[PDB]
């Protein structure tokens, strides 16, 4: 699939960045004949067959894909595609509240304040598992809040550059996330499926309610190690005053056998979240 091959700057002028990857960066724009405001991803592309430099289209082309089927206020939306020789560009839904991480560096949350962003986290995951989608990638840098300065702030899922489509319940490509938040299928090599973002849940929640990483080793690698072995606990000084319900949530999603992890529809009807 080709996308729109004009100049984008002959629509969109850009603005200040907003976020940098490794093979991309992220500018706020405003589009000429509207006015309105979006956010330019400027991701590059492989320039040879076996080069590692760059994003191989394929991966371009299924996370364009992906993002297209979304409409839901608690996830990132595409507007347009556009694409040169050196980049293709997505024109994406703006967020100005910046990342949930740094908003949880500003500050540890109550359990109504880890539940109110919590809630919207998983009825937009609910909304990706609906369509079959695995996001691969959930971790607290990929939350982004609408507005910071609000008491209960409104946040959409972002970065979709891991999300795969799970037509057979599981899936065996090369996915590898961001070790404090990978399943152990993903440390292991084993076939993914929806029930992966289920453990990044859990790992965030743990975060949310304490400012701790459960699975944090020294380095890469030990991470790695904790993870498969699900080598964490609930240490008594951050967790003293948080509810054994919340720990009851947590504690079924960090769960290694992903059949007995909870699903997002179980997530939704536990205690913890049910109203
Ligand atoms: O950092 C962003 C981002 O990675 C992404 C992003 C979204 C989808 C995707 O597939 C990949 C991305 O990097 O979107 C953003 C949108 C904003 O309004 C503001 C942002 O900082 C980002």
């Amino acid at each position: 699939t080709v996308f729109r091959q004009e100049n984008v700057d002959d629509y969109y002028d850009t603005g200040e960045e907003l976020g940098s990857g490794q093979f991309a960066v992220v500018k706020k724009c405003r589009e000429k004949s509207t006015g309105l405001q979006y956010a330019a991803k400027f991701i590059k592309k492989r320039r040879t067959k076996s080069s590692r430099r760059g994003v191989s289209r394929e991966d371009i082309e299924r996370e364009v894909s992906i993002l297209k089927e979304i409409q839901h206020p608690n996830v990132i939306t595409l507007h347009e595609v556009y694409e040169n020789k050196t980049d293709v560009i997505l024109i994406l839904e703006l967020v100005a509240g910046g990342e949930l991480f740094d908003f949880l560096a500003e500050k540890s949350l109550t359990e109504e304040e880890a539940t109110e962003f919590l809630k919207q986290i998983l009825n937009g995951v609910y909304y990706l598992h609906s369509l079959q989608i695995a996001h691969f990638d959930l971790k607290p840098e990929n939350i982004m809040l609408l507005d910071r300065n609000v008491p209960k702030p409104r946040i959409k899922i972002i970065d979709f550059g891991l999300a795969h489509k799970i037509d057979f319940g599981n899936e065996f490509k090369n996915i590898f996330g961001t070790p404090e938040f990978v399943a152990p299928e993903i440390v292991n090599y084993e076939p993914l499926g929806l029930e992966a973002d289920m453990w990044s849940i859990g790992v965030i929640t743990y975060i949310l309610l304490s400012g701790a990483s459960p699975f944090l080793g020294d380095t890469k690698q030990e991470t790695l190690a904790n993870v498969s072995a699900v080598n964490y606990e609930f240490e008594d000084e951050y967790f003293s005053n948080t509810s054994a319900l919340a720990k009851d949530f947590i504690r079924r999603l960090l769960v290694k056998d992903p059949k007995k992890r909870m699903t997002i529809q179980d997530s939704l009807q536990h205690p913890w979240i049910k109203p």
